[PDB]
């Protein structure tokens, strides 16, 4: 089995809920393929601001399971998250395991995966998932209530 964190944005993550789809653009279907029914995927939301400017800080929202095989479908169900046209074809489908709210900044201290704690932000860019080591899925898991 693997654990992995899943990087994407509240508007997409509502599409991921209703959808029950994790899906990819094709410079990370790499990393998708090693994906596996039975895998733990920690879902994860980046800082956003509101229509007013509010700044909405970075998110642990919940805990998926895979239940699929990696797959291709080009239907259009998320939101291009940087303007483009992308339909993150390459999916796998799964199924909820547990939904939460936490914030993630103040987790950073305490997360193997992130080894550049002064800028943990580089650990998520340009990236659409990454490996989380098995220590760190127990201490989300623990904190998601
Ligand atoms: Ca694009
Ligand atoms: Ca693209």
């Amino acid at each position: 089995m693997t654990y992995w964190i899943c990087i994407t944005n509240r508007e997409n993550w509502e599409v991921i809920k209703r959808h029950n789809v994790w899906g990819v653009p094709k410079k990370h279907k790499n990393t998708l393929s090693r994906v596996k029914p039975g895998d733990k995927l920690v879902i994860y939301v980046r800082q956003e601001k509101d229509k007013e400017g509010n700044l909405l800080e970075p998110k642990i929202v919940g805990i998926y399971e895979v239940t699929s095989e990696p797959y291709v479908d080009f239907s259009r169900i998320f939101k291009p998250h940087r303007g483009g046209k992308e339909t993150y074809p390459y999916r796998v489908k799964i199924k909820p395991i547990k939904i939460g709210e936490i914030n993630f900044k103040p987790l950073i201290n305490d997360l193997k995966f992130i080894k550049n704690k002064k800028r943990w932000s580089m650990h998520f860019f340009g990236k659409a998932m990454r490996e989380l080591p098995e220590e760190d899925y127990k201490l989300i898991e623990k904190l998601l209530l």
